[PDB]
């Protein structure tokens, strides 16, 4: 709908940027207030760093994916500098939080709890015929109550047919991406499942980079041999085996996110 009819467009005056959370090539992300009292996250696009349409494309996908487990779109300011305002998560990115004094003290019980929360969110994405493509601990945000939500929908896509095929030149993080995606550029929800497996290692190691001591080339070589990531230190065996399911050769053999959620919930209510 046109901005003068869109429920999400808001006057820039309603926003007060207070603290910068990140700065990059394409813009910045700030902590701010909407109408003085409501804490928000404000993403600002760096003019000319990239297409405004590309930037706003994420906010429109977000309009179609609203759920408690996904960072919620709040509003947009479609006049340069373009802004996308979203729900604020007090404890930042999961990968960072797990390294703080609080994160370090978390029990395996709570880690499994968070893992399930993430699977729950992905289960919603799964059911709505969408894919994320950037599922990693850095893209999971943590609330003041230690609840987790999926974030960063820049690469997310609505899957009209079973799969999405990227651009031959498109490149992705080798360590978190499924083989079929790395090799054919083909992404499905099953590709996200593989990524979830890697994310689980990020959780249990409190933010460590996957495939410790290995380069991307080494990771690919080993995977082709049928090897999978070595058991992380102090990783419960049941969780490791759940990770293995996520890394099955055949995408169709990998479990659904609802299955993953269900199992993780049992792991949690057991510990
Ligand atoms: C301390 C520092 C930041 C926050 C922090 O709180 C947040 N709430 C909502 N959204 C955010 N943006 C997610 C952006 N993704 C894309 C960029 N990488 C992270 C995820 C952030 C961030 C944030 C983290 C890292 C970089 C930018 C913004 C909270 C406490």
């Amino acid at each position: 709908k046109p901005w003068w009819e869109d429920e999400w467009e808001v006057p820039r005056e309603t926003l007060k940027l207070v603290e910068r959370l990140g700065a990059g090539q394409f813009g910045e992300v700030w902590m701010g207030y909407y109408n003085g009292h409501t804490k928000v996250a404000v993403k600002s696009l760096k003019q000319g760093s990239m297409s405004p349409d590309a930037f706003l494309a994420e906010a429109n996908l977000m309009k179609q994916l609203q759920h408690q487990r996904l960072v919620r779109l709040y509003a947009v300011v479609t006049q340069e500098p373009i802004y996308i305002i979203t729900e604020y998560m007090e404890n930042g990115s999961l990968v960072d939080f797990l390294k703080t004094p609080s994160g370090i003290k978390l029990t395996i019980n709570k880690l499994l709890d968070m893992a399930a929360q993430i699977a729950e969110g992905m289960a919603f994405i799964e059911e709505r015929n969408y894919i994320h493509r950037d599922l990693r601990a850095a893209n999971i945000l943590v609330s003041d109550t230690l609840s987790c939500k999926i974030a960063d929908f820049g690469l997310a896509r609505l899957i009209e047919d079973n799969e999405y095929t990227a651009r031959e030149g498109a490149k992705f993080p080798i360590k978190w991406t499924a083989p079929e995606a790395i090799n054919y550029g083909t992404f499905t929800i099953k590709s996200d499942v593989w990524s979830f497996g890697i994310l689980l290692t990020e959780i249990v190691t409190h933010g460590r980079i996957p495939y410790p001591g290995m380069t991307n080339p080494e990771v690919i070589q080993n995977l082709e041999r049928g090897y999978r990531m070595v058991r992380p230190d102090n990783c419960p065996e049941e969780l490791y085996q759940l990770m293995r399911l996520c890394w099955k050769e055949r995408p169709e053999d990998r479990p659904t996110f609802d299955y993953l959620r269900s199992v993780l919930e049992d792991f949690f209510t057991a510990t």
